[PDB]
């Protein structure tokens, strides 16, 4: 089988081998990168079913971004197949300073009482803990009594019981056994600091990927569609109007504007990390269930994200409630599942994907008996979207192999993709640009060809491709659209079942 | 507004013009038929919506139905419309015979006494009817006293109070005032008579109108499938196997073997007058909208018959219990609708067909919220089918004006029109006798044409005809499929949607 | 089985025997009416199914009205069976006057050129047809040139060509041959005639049968609430609060007002007779279906009236299109069915009724299968319904025989029959108004009882009262609902599942 | 808001307090087991919504599981609140042996090359580890050269590299970092060790935990039928019937034979862990959704367990795959999750508890939109049934505070619980065994209380134990359904929709 559901892989130190080592041996970081070794390491993820490759600017300057980019462009020609470039915005992040003196971190006692700093570039002491607040921002009356200040993935709470005006500090109870280390995530849930819309790291981070040549940004802590139209605005600015916009929902404030975020981005990333440590945890999967379902009905794509296969950063084989999160996302409806940790800093990067991809077959297997998602209750809204449900009802009527579309800019393999057809997808193209940018929609197999002539029989380039791409063999029947004839067509016309020869 | 429910009309006397009298003026039947004015009459059916025109073989001779088939070529001239011809068989049945003096007809009383006779090959009295048995049996011995003789679709009944061994006549008590005529239908509820596999009299009434031209055998009171083959060698024998066959149910054996009827014919007549006397009236609705769900099911033809604008016979308006029969049987899923006595025997022939063709018509209307019709619930057992499903799938999505099919035999229009799509159905054929086969399937308007050659764009051919039968116009939205290309595709296998130049 | 659609039957002369003669016979008009074989006729009605009569007050004055009521009472006696008093008001009807001289009628050919006369208190001719309008109202500027004058069930059309100022006289051509006879209906659609909300004369007889003990009133040619509401204002200031009244919706009116009079009203009439004539025949079945799942909303009775039945007027056997109007309506949801001539003024009152219960009883068993209302789509908007939607699982879940209700208003019944249990409903009841209040509710058996005691054991009496009167035998399943225990509950509260002993 | 999902906690160490020392803390193993101090930490559990602990066989001997019981009996004194007792068999399994000097454990690299014993009776040393295999078979001719050995639910790989026939020692290289401790479990996954039928180990285990006082046998990797039939002849034979069998699934033979399993035991146990090992580890998500659809179907119980809040063994909050894990076990219609290290090996056995609780609680929530069982398509195969129909349907119809069923087995409220009201099911039952019995079905809270008599009112009673319960306050509606009378009633035959006082 082909996977239809996509995958996003993070890239970071665990593909890349430095002078001979592997990331976690002794001197790692004190050999130069091996670029081709790197390279092929990166071209087994590819291999294994990795659509995308998300490089996070929470982590590494820019001259490491560039760098990894360059060894991705190298794996693709490796492997044979070409991978989506997605860029993750650092966003309003706030972590904890570096401490006084070597101390990398403390640990503290439930009860302890001790301070929270707002004062901008201080380093942390283990009474007193300073912050590092993007754009250097003062947090100090964004907080009242009663506030919790929660630190590395929300594993320590610190209560505010108190606030010195004299200091700006916060005067906070311990409210379990932790530690706080150096330069860890910290959240403080229902509090409304006010970040701009755009930063201007983002803003200088998003020009230096589309520098680079990116397909996606994922814009972090998406709070309204203005977040997601100052990005548009460089993007079109930059002649770089072909990049796609992920809305990151991880707060209540991204919740409860979705629809306006839906209609501004090209779809939505559910960022699940930092959204259960913002709202409670135990509505996380009802929102996911609700945001997959609301970007299926828009045409978008959705990407279900972290702590899929957690348990893989450390041991070669996953928990059954990570295979469980895996599925059960797939039956929601995602056009995509994601991977951090397990593929950028783990020690089985490959072994997650191809865990991930293992699952994410099996599970499209069961999406006729237990898919959440339901096309019949769409409004079939243009011409192409007509063709695009009955090409789903012939799918579903008989048992075709593969669904062609030969398609300028997408838009008919969108809207096939949107019907979730049981066929996969093959969307032969003719940029570069518009076959990578189809690479996180479910179901769809981009390939580059030259456009048809007037004189070309587009059913035949169409069952030929399949037949190269090895999709299909003798006795096969196959579903061909197409806007015939080339130059007289306007859109998506004709729809052809073919049996291969 | 095209009416897509077909309408069979039956033909007699009431639109025939002999000597320039109409139908009931004094001195009618000692004038001879005046052709030309008669093909007028028959015209205005044919133009009001009249698709297929019924011959019913239990009334008058050979020369009178081949003269009224040669009136109907003509009538096709004057409208400039074809029309279906239907030859509907005697069968296994019981007639009152022709009177002595050619009386056509007597009126009679409740408590009347008069007799039945059982002796074949003679002529009724006032006083003693005589029974035209099919295959000439003799019944005497089949009907016990306390039986009742029904007279006419039980219009009139007789109660059998004594037998008579000296004549072989049934002494009768006349239950309720009414009329005896020549050549009625006559049952005799609860007997078991042996009739013939099939009578002399069919096989030699078949041979006659194979030998005119005909479209249609509606064979009368089919017990078993056997009933049906018997007169499909008939049609293959004389070099005829493109007639079709309407099985008529109308009793409790053809109800019992309805499954393996609908299996060897090429549809159902609901022949509802002769089914309510020969099992209990009160089943004939069920036993309706089960035939109708059974027979759209197997991709055949259904037309419901007997009593659907009784009152027309003699009034110029329907009652509410007709035109709600009407309306219904519409919304239960029939291909036509059928006039007897309306227009065949009646003051109002050409307002009954208009009259029927209103009610078809705004019934059609009501098909999306009532009809009893689900397509979903088929198994599309062949690529051509695959294919009429995604067409109805695109009148669904869209407004759709046409449905245009190229069809050599008229499959593909006859699996277009068993999906019921939103929709007219314009079925594009290249000899007269597929487009006459076509005239009783719900929503086909048949249309003859030049075979299209390799070089022939059919999209183009399609709108072109489309236009011309003034069906669309600009800006219309239509479906066309054909098998492209002619010379090597096997089926249909392209579906385009194309706007009106 | 018991039949659970209720029959409205209208009397009139045909049950009634004067001086040993038939209505029909020479000189019956000539003897004095024979009330107690008058009775006897009248008892084989009730016992054939007949659950209420209709006194149509359009026909016969006070007297005649009055002592057919009484004649009634008697049948009950002979019946031992109960039944409803339903009065039909004249409503603003509009007549063809007597003719000069002994003149009955006159025949008119389709062109003829002929005066419609708008003066009141006037004789026709056969030039100038004169109307008797309800309440002497003058028409003249209330009709415009094009408008259409239908006399007699709308088979004459005049056309209003032309208005004379000078005489107050329409100028009509005739559309089509027919007769203008002495006293038959016309209807002029598309007209508003200022009829007041209640005339006098309607007034008048309402007041009348009120005195004489009715339990339901059938207004006729309902436009508003307002002329609901007139009519409910005379039952309260007259001590008649618990007689029902059916609005009758017989016009486009009525129809555009339908949910402000189902909201004032206790049930709809729908008076398919003038409805035909008033708005498109061919929209009366979309408008049957509509109402009747409207008032079963609603939890209000709904009778499907005229022409149901209406060759039996004449033939002892209904057409097939009859059959199917009645089971039709059945399966659309009707709680009753109603009979006009055909039990009123036809040679068959008994075969009429009898034929009618056999029809309604097989369509009953057919509602599981085909029944167009949707009992899962109510919401239930009292303790009272959830008890009726509960019992409704409960048929649904096992197979009950009766489902009975010790009931002091009639309300839980009527929410039980609400939700067409597969069950006949017997309705224990302890006054004689509200046992004749719930005849025409779908599935109700009332039947009196003394109201039980503190101390009765309810579920007992209801096994006791449901065998005494043969509903049930050894072995049966039975629900019982009630409010337990008396004197403490406020409503039904209460369901048991009990097996008869 | 209560709640409905239950909760099955495993004890151990984590909870257990010895000389004053918590699970961890250095020399906690010198000291002997402080009862009061761990039955006030078993208390908090309870309290947090621990319905049943589960005992595993499988760890320790016969004195520390019969210790652990009465330590679990006081703290239900401690809480004043009962739970289950739940005793999991070896069942044919492998686990590893005790090591030499008590050492627990050891830790152990990838690339280390170890040996695994086959001798039965002897100790485990670090370089040598020996195995417990039921039956004491022989496994060395079963394991092939090339073969995956599994320790602790998968957790540590050793691939078999060579066979040594002088010591019939696996020689086996380490496959990734982690940790060999004793009485874990070994998988050898494609191999075929013929276990015996009821291995002596589980005949004692079974008959020490019977005499100890038990509610549940949770009988590891049933087979067949059989396997469950020959823990039932035990039940039987000391005169513990009542004990109910939960048949853990967790490998192909009881994937292949479920139905068969299902019939003989009370419930099933998805056990996860092994499944995923045993069978492909993607399949898993499929079995457990159609586990779970045919247990309810057949009204028993189902137990999802295994890795649901694995991450809470080591840290105080869940992933975001293990909320999702929990909350999707809920919408699937899960009876009951379970807590396995995360209660008994763990550092947060208290917050395991509440987090999961809280989880189980919001997703009941979500049991209307988003629920896979569909209890619309059960036959209902009893009279009972039906009245838990009508209690589902009443809950349906309106906001219903609590179910409360007067049940002496508790036959009614499995049945109840089958059907997933929108309401809390409180069942008042009159002996300890059938109270203890129901606290793993959903929804159920059971309660003990006298047996009524004939002249109590038990409609009144159920409000009072509510009420004195908290469950429902004044003005909340309940539906309340017993055997009435007292005495009579075969089996419930009476719902009651009550208002509190
Ligand atoms: O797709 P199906 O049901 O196998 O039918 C295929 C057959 O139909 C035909 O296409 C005829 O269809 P048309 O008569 O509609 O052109 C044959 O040529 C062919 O053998
Ligand atoms: O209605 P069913 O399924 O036949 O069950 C009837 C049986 O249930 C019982 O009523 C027990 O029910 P409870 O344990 O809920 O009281 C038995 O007395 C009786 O034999
Ligand atoms: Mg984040
Ligand atoms: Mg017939
Ligand atoms: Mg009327
Ligand atoms: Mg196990």
């Amino acid at each position: 089988m082909n996977k239809r559901v996509k995958i996003v892989a993070t890239l970071g130190p665990a593909v890349e081998i430095r002078g001979g080592k592997k990331f976690g041996e002794d001197g790692y970081w004190g050999e130069k990168l091996d670029v081709e070794a790197s390279a092929k390491n990166i071209a087994k993820l590819i291999e294994a079913g990795a659509n995308t490759f998300r490089f996070n600017f929470s982590h590494g300057d820019h001259q490491e971004q560039g760098e990894r980019m360059a060894t991705v462009k190298l794996a693709e020609k490796i492997a044979g197949k070409k991978v989506g470039f997605l860029l993750d915005t650092k966003g309003p992040e706030i972590r904890t300073e570096l401490f006084e003196g070597e101390a990398k971190e403390y640990s503290y006692k439930t009860g302890e009482k001790i301070r929270v700093a707002t004062k901008q570039g201080i380093k942390s002491t283990r009474e007193v803990i300073a912050l590092n607040v993007a754009g250097a921002l003062d947090i100090y009356d964004d907080v009242e009594v009663g506030r919790q200040v929660l630190v590395d993935d929300g594993k320590l709470g610190l209560r505010v019981v108190a606030k010195d005006d004299a200091t700006r500090e916060f005067e906070v109870e311990v409210e379990n056994d932790g530690i706080i280390a150096k330069q860890k995530g910290v959240n403080i849930p229902n509090t409304k600091i006010p970040f701009p819309a755009l930063a201007e790291r983002d803003n200088d981070d998003i020009r230096f990927g589309l520098e680079q040549g990116i397909n996606f940004i994922a814009i972090s802590f998406v709070r309204t569609a203005k977040d997601v139209n100052e990005v548009r605005a460089i993007c079109e600015e930059t002649g770089n109007g072909h990049v796609q916009l992920f809305a990151k929902i991880e707060n209540q404030q991204g919740i409860d504007n979705l629809d306006e975020i839906i209609e501004a981005a090209d779809g939505i990333m559910i960022a699940r990390g930092d959204m259960g440590i913002e709202v409670p945890f135990e509505m996380v999967p009802v929102y996911q269930k609700m945001i997959i379902k609301k970007v299926n009905a828009a045409g978008k794509v959705v990407i279900t994200a972290t702590n899929m296969l957690e348990t893989m950063t450390e041991k070669p084989r996953a928990t059954r409630s990570e295979v469980s999160d895996v599925f059960n996302a797939v039956i929601d409806g995602t056009d995509a599942t994601m991977l951090s940790g397990e593929s950028a800093n783990g020690k089985y990067p490959l072994e997650s994907v191809t865990t991930m991809a293992t699952i994410d077959k099996n599970a499209q297997a069961l999406l006729n008996e237990y898919g959440r998602l339901d096309s019949d209750s769409f409004e079939r809204n243009s011409k192409t979207e007509v063709m695009a449900s009955a090409v789903k009802d012939a799918t579903s009527s008989m048992d075709i192999k593969l669904v062609v579309t030969l398609t300028k800019t997408g838009h008919t393999a969108r809207l096939i993709s949107k019907y979730r057809p049981n066929a996969d997808i093959l969307a032969l193209t003719f940029d570069e640009l518009t076959e990578r940018g189809l690479m996180l929609n479910w179901g769809v197999i981009p390939m580059l060809t030259d456009a048809p002539s007037s004189t070309d029989d587009m059913f035949e380039i169409a069952e030929r491709k399949a037949v190269e791409a090895g999709l299909v063999e003798s006795g096969d029947d196959i579903v061909i659209v197409a806007g015939v004839p080339v130059g007289e067509a306007v859109r998506t016309n004709t729809m052809r079942i073919r049996t291969v020869r």
